[PDB]
């Protein structure tokens, strides 16, 4: 369309993006490959799984000098279409950008493309079809929030009694509100500040009022009181009684356990009823959830090796175990439920959230989220694919940025740590403010402090 920018590109001089596909890409290549080296450690030197191992390792090694060549992007062969079930997207795609390549291609197709070349390495050997080149990552990751992971358990345990009360019923329920909202934008971002808190009179303190200050000042669009005013709206409404709330994942590990923990607390004080999360099918974008990411979950809550909270008798110890369980009890009653889709590992953006897009599952998604009360899309990707990833100016309404998620029936809650070039709804000026204040300990670099993890967004949308 005439006035819509176009998205970010590989070579787009100075961005983010353009340093991402030129550095990161084949850092993460490289790690893939020395995990995958590490892996192999623990197996036996010879056999159709150590074969089918080296050989990946190979064909990383090339694909990675592939990026860095800037070679054309090729087409998936009908063979690989069917093996590794690629979606047809792909080829669709690059027939009408022919001889893209990667040194100068939109950022958003050939990030997830990137991600797909590896999966069909992966899906072609029989002994590897299921394993995650990401899963040591992911899982050493967690394992070093263990602090955080049993502040935010006796936080939940702590909470229980009173939440339960308050779903018999409020503005403490509010401050809850604003806390766990907080802590999944954050994710394993989240100061200790906040998650120190675990009891609702130190929650309410001095020194959580000042925690939350703290978090807020760094979300420079924050539209959590519209989700508020949503919730407690359908909570309080004398008619219809099921609250469902959707939730588009992001990362495996401490963030998943946000989302649970934000989850949990809206099943518990009655802002919800059911709560349904969105995983991705394939290995993605290194940490990204997959349904298995939330079993390993679990059993990790459990397990004293790696969480060695203490004995069982430990008060941490008791609380890891209630939320394990919790978790269980939950997935039995049908309170959450897990679900992967296809749709969430294509190049779609999320204007393809739409009963218009009628061949890689974006209109059967839509049609179900509209059944949503609350579509909460979780980190920067999710926020790239809301708005296209697209050089909007940073000022632009985020009704705009979003297409047809502004009108066609879904309610929707973006929780972005800001880790993109792309960044949209800021007040006059603000840019000009951070990208000085940046500028100072990034020389030639400014207009990156919304690529660097430090600030955030919630941006919200009725979808009417
Ligand atoms: O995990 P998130 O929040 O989706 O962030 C993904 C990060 O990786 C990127 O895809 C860049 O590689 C950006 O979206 C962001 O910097
Ligand atoms: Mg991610």
């Amino acid at each position: 369309h005439m006035t819509i920018p176009g998205r970010f590109m590989t070579i787009d001089k100075g961005t983010f993006g353009e340093y991402t596909a030129s550095t990161r890409w084949p850092i993460i290549i490289q790690n893939a490959i020395d995990d995958l080296s590490k892996h192999q450690e623990t197996e036996k030197s010879n056999g159709t799984k150590f074969e089918q191992g080296e050989v990946i390792k190979k064909e990383l090694k090339e694909f990675r000098q592939e990026i860095i060549d800037r070679v054309p992007l090729r087409p998936f062969t009908e063979e690989e279409i069917k093996i590794a079930n690629v979606p047809l997207s792909f080829n669709e795609y690059l027939k009408k950008h022919p001889e893209v390549n990667w040194g100068a291609v939109e950022w958003l197709f050939s990030e997830v493309y990137l991600y797909r070349r590896v999966n069909v390495l992966f899906q072609r050997q029989c002994e590897w079809a299921k394993f995650d080149i990401f899963n040591r990552l992911k899982q050493s990751t967690f394992e070093s929030s263990f602090y955080g992971v049993v502040e935010l358990a006796l936080r939940y345990e702590n909470l229980l009694p009173q939440l339960r009360e308050m779903k018999q019923n409020d503005d403490i329920l509010k401050v809850l509100f604003k806390e766990f909202i907080e802590i999944s934008l954050w994710g394993n971002a989240t100061d200790l500040s906040l998650l120190t808190n675990a009891t609702l009179e130190d929650i309410k303190s001095i020194q959580g009022a000042k925690a939350r200050a703290a978090s807020e000042s760094k979300i420079v669009v924050n539209d959590t009181e519209k989700a508020w005013e949503v919730l407690t709206k359908a909570r309080a409404d004398a008619n219809s009684r099921e609250i469902r709330v959707d939730f588009v994942l992001d990362n495996s590990g401490f963030e998943l356990y946000a989302d649970l923990m934000l989850a949990a607390f809206l099943l518990q004080s009655g802002l919800a009823t059911k709560c349904i999360f969105h995983a991705k099918d394939i290995p993605y974008m290194v940490s990204d959830v997959m349904l298995k990411d939330f079993d390993i979950l679990v059993h990790d809550l459990r397990d004293r090796e790696f969480f060695p909270s203490g004995e069982p008798s430990t008060k941490e110890s008791r609380a890891l175990d209630l939320f394990a369980g919790e978790m269980e009890k939950f997935v039995s009653s049908g309170k959450i439920e897990f679900r992967e889709d296809s749709f969430w590992t294509t190049e779609l953006d999320y204007w393809n959230l739409d009963a218009n897009e009628t061949k890689y599952h974006g209109s059967i998604l839509h049609k179900d989220l509209q059944k949503s009360n609350l579509v909460i899309f979780k980190g920067d990707l999710n926020y790239r694919k809301l708005t296209g990833d697209r050089k909007w100016p940073r000022t632009t309404k985020w009704e705009t940025a979003i297409g047809p998620l502004a009108t066609n029936g879904i309610t929707s809650l973006s929780l972005r740590t800001c880790k993109a070039d792309v960044q949209v709804a800021l007040p006059e000026g603000l840019d000009a403010k951070l990208s000085q204040e940046w500028e100072k300990e990034n020389p030639g670099r400014g207009s990156w402090w919304c690529c660097s993890g430090k600030w955030a967004v919630i941006c919200f949308c009725s979808g009417i």
